[PDB]
């Protein structure tokens, strides 16, 4: 099966805007999404710390998480699509925070082989929501790890760019507790990034 890869910003925005018009999100769902784009690192950080258990969160955050989850009843991709994400070294583990990058800006090759040993051809579960973009965008394309996600037709995925608090991000949000399988890992041509290819699964 082939996956749609946008290569033009205006073409991506036109497609995304068309999807967003059909969702019919409620007022409260939209509020939850806007706030998510302002506070995602904090929300996702708490979901990771507590392994997806929200019982101990403040009541307003439980409500927001519930509305974000509910929004995906309305938000599905109509086709196989490729999505993009930038991550910093901690994404790979605590052990990579201060070892992944060399002084000259290149990925350390020993750290890269350890990352492959740890993640290649294996499932990974993410407790947070996964923010992605329809293309490589400048806000995140300079991070040391770039992931290309293969997301199948009918999967939960929502273009929230129209109500994001930030410009230029072409954001497609994926649900929390998603599992993906890392199919490939390689160094970029200039040796400054790791490129990950992964197939998105469900939230089971
Ligand atoms: N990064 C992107 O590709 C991207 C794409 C579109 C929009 N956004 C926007 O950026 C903001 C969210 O940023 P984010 O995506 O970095 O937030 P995040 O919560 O996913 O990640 C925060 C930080 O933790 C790291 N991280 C992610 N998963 C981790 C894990 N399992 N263990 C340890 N560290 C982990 C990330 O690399 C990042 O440095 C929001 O405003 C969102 O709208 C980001």
């Amino acid at each position: 099966n082939t996956y749609q890869e946008f290569t033009n910003i205006d073409q991506a925005k036109a497609w995304g805007n068309a999807q967003y018009k059909k969702y019919g999100l409620s007022k409260s769902e939209k509020e939850a999404i806007v706030s998510y784009t302002k506070s995602a690192s904090e929300i996702n950080g708490k979901l990771r710390q507590n392994k997806g258990v929200i019982n101990g969160f403040p009541s307003n955050l439980i409500k927001q998480v519930e509305l974000l989850d509910k929004s995906f009843n309305k938000m599905k991709t109509p086709e196989n699509i490729m999505l993009f994400r930038g991550d910093d070294p901690a994404y790979l583990g605590t052990e990579f925070q201060n070892t992944l990058l060399n002084s000259n800006g290149t990925i350390n090759k020993t750290a890269f082989e350890k990352a492959k040993a740890k993640f290649l051809n294996k499932d990974r579960l993410e407790y947070g929501y996964i923010s992605t973009s329809l293309m490589n965008v400048s806000a995140f394309a300079g991070r040391p790890i770039i992931t290309k996600f293969k997301v199948a037709k009918g999967s939960k995925a929502g273009y929230i760019d129209p109500i994001s608090a930030f410009a230029g991000q072409l954001e497609m949000l994926l649900p929390r507790h998603s599992t993906y399988h890392i199919d490939d890992m390689r160094l970029s041509s200039d040796g400054k990034q790791i490129i990950i290819t992964a197939t998105m699964m469900g939230t089971a």
